[PDB]
């Protein structure tokens, strides 16, 4: 990771782990651990896919007003400000990461900006660091054994599988569904026919 | 203002018209919508004649042929996105250009909750809310959690149509079948109201 940021690894993880709780830093381990067993399998770069899958959440435990400044700095968009650290973290999040860190590479960048939500068309990339998060190995919850299998079958599916259960999710819940959410949805779901 | 003022057809010749259109089993559900939408505009103070047209109306194209939709989608209102989709998506949308074939209707806010009774949208009128509600807690509805919309449509229709879109959403996605866009922004409108 050293070509991406600048800093050895051991710096890297006194970073990252500086940013967030215990409990957190060991998901952050664990997703890095999964994307690069998935990169391994779907033959990608390992180093860009653990390297996202370390920073991805570099951001989870910024305060409201601290994302609120980092909107009005970079990417003051009226609806933004109606969301919250769900959509914030990693869409907003990339900011700070690039505030703190040497990191330009606009791969690795998309990929974490995008890893709760998606999109459609997610990069090979872009979905190793979105399955990796749902499926690392200290997680479980409703769907994710399943959604563990079918990351060794197929990413496309595990990407489906994965939205079309937070969707039911938050819905479940009246929470709401952030309209990129349901782009993704919608351009996944047909691998599960 | 009558159907026939609507219409230039008398319920008992609308009533025939519309059994014509569709199975027995699903006329059955239209009269009770009928039955259902008639009791939610004496409860929310709206004009009964027009919510009880518009649901005796909303699935008149309900069993039409996919060929029948393609045909009045290239006719009237191109848009090869909407040929992507199916029947549930088109029999509202696309079923008011037949309706309006076969019926001297012109009332905008008929035919406007007609085309949206699926959907629904962002800023639903009263009678685009009434039908959406009808819809779905007509006596004929058997299914889990229908005496909660039933009750939640004794109180705040607002509340109603939040719940009903929630549980489409959920319903969709549990099985991973495409969700039409109008219905999250159905969704995200309504769900504060819960
Ligand atoms: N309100 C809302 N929440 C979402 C949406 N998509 C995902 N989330 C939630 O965001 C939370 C964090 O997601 P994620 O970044 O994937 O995982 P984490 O940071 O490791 O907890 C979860 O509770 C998801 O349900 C959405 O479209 N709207
Ligand atoms: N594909 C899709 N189907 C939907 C959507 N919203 C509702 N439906 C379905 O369309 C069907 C018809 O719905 P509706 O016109 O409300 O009821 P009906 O005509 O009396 O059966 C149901 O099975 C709904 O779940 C959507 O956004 N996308
Ligand atoms: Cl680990
Ligand atoms: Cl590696
Ligand atoms: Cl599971
Ligand atoms: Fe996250
Ligand atoms: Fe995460
Ligand atoms: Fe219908
Ligand atoms: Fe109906």
């Amino acid at each position: 990771y050293k070509d991406y940021t600048g800093l050895d690894r051991t710096e890297l993880l006194s970073k990252v782990r500086h940013m967030m709780s215990d409990k957190r830093f060991n998901h952050v381990l664990g997703v890095e651990r999964a994307a690069i067993e998935l990169a391994e399998r779907y033959g990608y770069d390992k180093e860009k896919a653990g390297l996202a899958a370390l920073l991805h959440d570099y951001a989870k435990e910024l305060s409201d007003d601290e994302f609120l400044r980092l909107i009005d700095k970079y990417q003051p968009d009226p609806d933004l400000k109606k969301w919250g650290n769900n959509i914030w973290h990693g869409l907003v999040g990339i900011y700070k990461i690039q505030e703190d860190l040497a990191i330009k590479d606009q791969d690795i960048l998309a990929a974490i900006a995008k890893h709760t939500v998606g999109s459609a068309q997610m990069s090979t990339l872009d979905k190793i660091v979105y399955v990796a998060d749902y499926i690392e190995h200290n997680r479980d919850f409703p769907g994710v054994e399943e959604a563990r299998e079918l990351a060794k079958v197929d990413l496309n599916k595990a990407v489906a599988y994965e939205t079309a259960r937070t969707v039911a999710f938050l819905a479940s819940k009246a929470q709401p569904i952030y309209p990129k959410t349901i782009e993704t949805y919608n351009a996944y779901i047909p691998y599960l026919d």
